[PDB]
């Protein structure tokens, strides 16, 4: 029972010495235990997540505490004090494997909740909104704020002129450039589902929604001064402390709050409802508490359960539902697909990602095969046994439609810039003075061209954002006013 | 259960139709079960095996009838009636996954043992020996009998051209062109271990041995006329066959006898005891009967339970080991080695794979890891928790050993022919007929040189042999005589 | 030079025997060139197709006859005379490799145009219609018509089960049972695209368009008892066929016709114009002649040209695209998603899938990258060096559309019967008198009710053609004509 | 020119809006540009090697200066002033694809030279020694130096459990404690083959080598608070430093120099020349100075050419061979087999990979065969077209060997101590202060036990090495005396 066997269960008789022709005699190939050890070492290794590959995990519980069941029908919301079983992972988003916690970045705010009618998974992030309106932009991204193809290394240059390139981007530029680009921990950031979603309710009305997660902790960050310190010290700060945090029973809460749209508004309201790169005022659309969870379990192998871990957006459960966002539909296809290249095709069959609920999923086969692959259960539908019946009780209302196929054109809204302002008009001038300092040593080294291009960019915001940035570069107001 | 879900428990509404913009409308990215179903399917495949990727399993049980407990301390032979879980695999060796059953071909006889103290696999033929003495020409084989590069056929040139520059190869050639080259049906022929293995007993003597399975249904054989008859109505007949008799009843056993030789007795024999295109004759090393098995249940799953079956002859158990045949010793290697890639690093947690007794196998993560990856506890040995501990009293002795590391030429032993001699000298006239037969027809087209070869070779083994096959391709005994 | 070496190019001084601890001694580790040898023998296989496992291909040359220019702008047809090289592959649907050539089945007819505009890949069939409505359901097709899990054996059962459950199926199912199921050869059979696509013209002009690839040998079949015979002789009877016929230079050829819809036709016609499972009626839209191709040239080596082929339908090239067909709109998910699992995701810098035109693909990294991966050129779009840079020139015009996003029922449609009943309708007695034939031997076996449920399909799409199952099986008249 | 397309040459006319219903409405599966983007996206990486993952790397020259003729006969050797084409990978140990390149760390010392006669790799290290005996222990110190488990981070207990619990790992462990612990670049640290090789030369008589690589910059290295404010700043800081130093024309150079022990000396010396945790003195064998190398190309892709490179330590070439080092007979077998698993069976015809000299290398097939595969060459030997011809020119003389084959345990040699002693003996007082204070700050919260088990190991060694480290833990002397 420490006893050490081989995979198919033979004792192992030596782990010490290999076997060898005499004492200084090459190795004998019919050393067997060696040959398995060393061929599973080889393979230990899978492919890290193309994006937030750097992160940390923990379980925990949600409870509902107010009633929005009339707007959803969603199982998980049903009763008030009803609980759910639910996996998060936390991460950063550019870094590998190792990179550093403690970088100036968005965090993720991975949810899986294990609900009786599926996992819900809403992969969010530390911010409610994002750089990007379209999803083709999306490896163009990666491609800017990762490793150069030549250098290895993050190129300033690379990703200042794609962020300069996109207008649109200044939104989530400003709220990573500010004091919230490094949060102290990740029990002391907010979470959102940042995209427009929508709720489905008993009668089948849609409504449109948005999920906000508040940190009970509150809010903290580090300067990058603060930072550097930190991972010169350690590289993993962040699961330290959140590993640290629940084995002291240090419990971390977030409350869940929707704001929810008629979706008749969504017609009527003066801003694109389903433009990432733009919030819903509050004022609009107030915040409506629904719960709270808190994490209170750290797994006990985070290779097996957190390594592993797949969360896909497309993974919603009756009462839930998408939105046309544009960046939320290219989504819808590219998480099964990286998580089936990444994990296997098998991958729901691990733990972490297993529904906790009724499942009869009908996939056959495929590498890895260790759930009994249904046995002798016919493969077919329509079939004479009734098997594999779909269940139309659960079928979605339809969507109106207006306008032709057609790649359409986003800069239609031209309105890339009064949000970023009013974000930079709400901050104090300490969080100004911030801002304007990581962003001048941000573009250290950048084209001035370049520069330049974002400058006049925090000026279409607000003149005193661009002012802020173009003093501490030692710009002319007149190269950035028109 | 009948309801049909997604792999992560969602009720699933329409299986019917796909999501579309309009009734004639281009299809909706949102159809996100349509990606899942999709995308399953399209991953069902696995790469088949390189060799015996045609076959037919099932499951059963072996009980021992006699002691022999002197030459072995193996848990499974331990006592009279104790009885052992098992499963098997029965297979041509050419085809490919959809081949025909009926082929003129060696068959696999793969087991495996569920054993108390380890799975035993036994990757056994229906045959005593092999066509090489050296693991080398391993890939040489598979390229010469299976489809050429260019036509994508089998090809008669290659395959001889092959078989006649190792004259070696003439036992095995004999036995596949005799009419045991095509068994009637799996039950109808018999298995063999074919290597000399080795039996440690309880005092760490060893015994070189020999595993014979005999069928207790007897021989059964078809002409190729017979076979080709069949192979045009069905190429599935011994699948149907063995699946058919088992859901019938009427389950096949097989009776394990063994040859035992002393340790010492291998330096004193007058042919190579670990030559894998030799036998060990009757009279020098009679069978000992041991036990019996019979097939009495068929798996649920084809794909789950047999197509990811892995047999490595790796797998042994204590009191059974290997031996220096340099066929047996590559094979400790190729095994383990093609079924990582075949079936993922993970494959022994597959059930049909998996051990019946305690298995605490040491190995972490890599692709598929559902089992808990043993939790928390630490990876290295030696530790100071006493984890992993090894079982030195399960250790064999040594193996004493002369000469030099060198590529020692196996045709220092030119006993090539004498074997193959005796088996013809004990084929009636029809067996000896249905031989020339069988060879002429399966020469035919191939180069005459190529052919007088292969006569030249069986001239030698007796001249009644090259002769019956010399007279029916037109040669004049001069032109195979010397 | 024919001297072997290692894949590294070290001389392999020792191919013959291993390195073992003395003449019979284990075989030592260090024996690197084994290691090698057998660990890349046992990585040869890759995962056969999940459909069309089993085929033949060939390089050819397309070359235009006729002016259809006035509907295309594509490059390959803008003069005439003008030569496009080209590789197809035939293959069968449900065998696997291995499985025999000479079945009742589809035959798939799959084309690779190397134009100056990219490859156009039209994966066709033999055949201008197909079973299948909706691609939701072809997983379930290939679970119907391929092994049953338990069984590891095609099922009558199965498959009528879920043909009889499909009415739509019946023109395919007429088809299949036909003297067409079994072509003689390759190169004795049409082939079709099945699907309506779109050509554009030089002014954004849209029209609808059927291929139609009329063979230049004619047509000819194989019985069930002549097929029988063949397979009991030769599962690899097309290859043979196709390959000979190469290599003796007469070169099978085939004539390109096409069927053009304009636009506003296919709301007009009294047939849905994108149903697979309907033709266009040749009276309404006559065949139009484009050009011919000939296949000249067997490839060198199958796996790496043939196997590794990769034929992807969402691959059109300017002047050609797709249309609303359901089945063709969830094709261009599922080829590119099968062929990247199968053969990697960099499958297409492999020879045969690679295009013979100026390619800058963007793509970066990824298993085995050989081409270079671009270099040091940077990877994100927009940049400042006009990098990466999209062609609006080549933009096709938007499509209208009409209703809400909802999964249409399809069964809005109930013409099941009519096409099939004129198919029968043109038969020769002869020929009807071997439907008969085909389809009660399909069904024997087949549960009573399931073969009734068949017979009724037929009798509405043509009372004799009911009649003459409905007698071969012994049912009264009444059982069926209701 | 820089104009974007679709892999299969297809011109891309929208990259920067996908397709859908209508401006606000949901995305078209039929958008084929985003799925296959995307698609490819989600595919870029490739898992990390399991050991030294985070890494640098470089092309350059090697030029032979004198003549070692008499004992190798290698080509790369041959003439003075010959110049070989060479690659290299400079790497830390531990860390992951991201960690900080400035840790205290063994670093990785890899050379592929491009021979004429096969690529020679040599994988070595900035250590002449390494922490273990045997190869089975090689996972163990793998999961003892890399993340706990559960924590995943590094574990100071499970590091130095193991590391006390091997005595041997002394020599290594003294190294990595020492100054030269963390160098200052790539640049400022020295090569060493660390194993013991052999040479073959012109008669084929052996003799055992050892290779060594001094630095022509010199020594320079970094303390631990250097080290982490460095780090803190950037954690590519190696990576930066030879891209740009190669950039700016620096290029940096190391002379080879070799020991050589005739074949009798191996068993007259009073250590064993086989154990990886000795050196031989340079009293008994000297350095014997063989050429120079400068490394001045920096990659043009670091992935296709870095992440991509495989070194195996099997891939010698004539007049270079192996030993009876029991951890280099190990490597033997781990590399290959890990860079299958990693880069795919084809990995050598990845650029960096492939050899410049004659390669014929036999294997067929495999995944991602883009080279032609050979063509039609048929694929056995021996065969009659003299295909495949081993080259017995190259034989390699016979290995005497002595003794049984058995697990000999190592522990019979228990001189763990006097080597560390003597390389202790050598530094000067202030290394001496620099070694105990790394070492006492590297075992801060190590349990007493484990920690008073290093300082008996280290006093041992010297009196003073335990002395100075017992101190500065507040130990007495008689707590691990003697
Ligand atoms: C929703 C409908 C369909 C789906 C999802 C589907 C799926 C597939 C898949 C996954 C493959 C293997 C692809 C590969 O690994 O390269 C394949 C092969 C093939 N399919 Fe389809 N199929 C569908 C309908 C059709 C239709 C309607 C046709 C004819 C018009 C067709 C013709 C072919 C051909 C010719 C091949 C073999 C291509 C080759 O030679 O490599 N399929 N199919
Ligand atoms: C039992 C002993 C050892 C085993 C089993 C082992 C195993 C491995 C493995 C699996 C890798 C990753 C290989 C790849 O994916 O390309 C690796 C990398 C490496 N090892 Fe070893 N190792 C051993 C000892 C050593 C020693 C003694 C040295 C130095 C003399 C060394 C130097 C290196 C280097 C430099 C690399 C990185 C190669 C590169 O730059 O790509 N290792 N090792
Ligand atoms: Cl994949
Ligand atoms: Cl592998």
């Amino acid at each position: 029972s420490k006893k050490l066997t081989t995979a198919a269960g033979c004792p192992v008789a030596h782990n010490q010495n290999v076997q060898t022709a005499g004492k200084r005699g090459p190795q004998l190939l019919q050393d067997v235990w060696f040959l398995e050890k060393l061929a599973h070492f080889d393979r230990e290794v899978i492919p890290e997540r193309r994006m937030h590959a750097k992160g940390s995990g923990a379980y925990g519980t949600f409870t509902v505490t107010h009633d929005i069941t009339k707007y959803t029908k969603a199982k998980i919301f049903s009763d008030i004090g009803k609980k759910t079983d639910m996996f998060a992972r936390f991460s950063t988003v550019a870094g590998e494997r190792g990179a550093a916690d403690a970088e100036r970045d968005i965090r993720g705010f991975s949810l899986k909740f294990y609900t009786e009618e599926g996992n819900w998974d809403l992969a969010g992030n530390n911010t409610p909104v994002f750089f990007l309106r379209d999803p083709l932009k999306f490896p163009d991204l990666n491609h800017a704020v990762k490793r150069d193809p030549r250098t290895n290394m993050r190129s300033a240059k690379n990703n200042w002129d794609f962020w300069t390139s996109l207008p649109e981007a200044l939104h989530q530029v400003t709220i990573v450039m500010s004091d919230r680009g490094i949060p102290a921990t990740y029990r002391h950031m907010h979470g959102f589902g940042s995209h427009t979603f929508s709720f489905i309710n008993s009668d089948n009305e849609r409504y449109w929604v948005k999920f906000h997660f508040v940190s009970q902790q509150g809010i903290k960050n580090l300067s990058d001064a603060e930072a550097g310190e930190l991972v010169g010290n350690d590289r993993e700060s962040h699961q330290r402390d959140l590993l640290d945090s629940i084995d002291n029973q240090d419990f971390p809460k977030w409350t869940l709050k929707v704001q929810i749209m008629p979706e008749a508004d969504a017609a009527t309201v003066p801003y694109n409802p389903f433009d990432l790169t733009k919030v819903w005022p509050h004022k609009d659309y107030p915040l409506i508490e629904v719960g709270e969870f808190e994490l209170n379990r750290n797994p006990q192998n985070y290779f097996a359960e957190v390594e592993q871990a797949a969360f896909n957006p497309a993974n919603v459960v009756p009462g839930i539902s998408f939105s046309p966002d544009k960046m939320l539909q290219g989504r819808l296809f590219a998480y099964g697909d990286a998580q089936r290249y990444r994990l296997g095709v098998n991958h729901q069959h691990i733990p972490v990602n297993a529904p906790r609920c009724p499942v009869h999923s009908y996939h056959r086969d495929g590498a890895m095969r260790v759930d009994g692959n249904f046995g002798s259960t016919l493969g077919y539908e329509p079939n004479d046994q009734g098997q594999w019946a779909e269940q139309p009780d659960f079928s979605e209302p339809p969507l109106n439609l207006d306008g032709a196929a057609a790649h359409w054109d986003h800069r239609e809204d031209e309105d890339y810039f009064s949000q970023p302002g009013d974000l930079f008009g709400l901050m104090t001038a300490e969080k100004q003075a911030i801002l304007f300092d990581n962003t001048a040593r941000n573009l250290n080294g950048v084209p001035k061209e370049i520069q330049l291009r974002h400058v006049t960019h925090c000026y279409k915001a607000d003149p005193a954002y661009g002012e802020g940035i173009g003093k501490l570069l030692g710009f002319d107001i007149s190269e950035y006013n028109s």
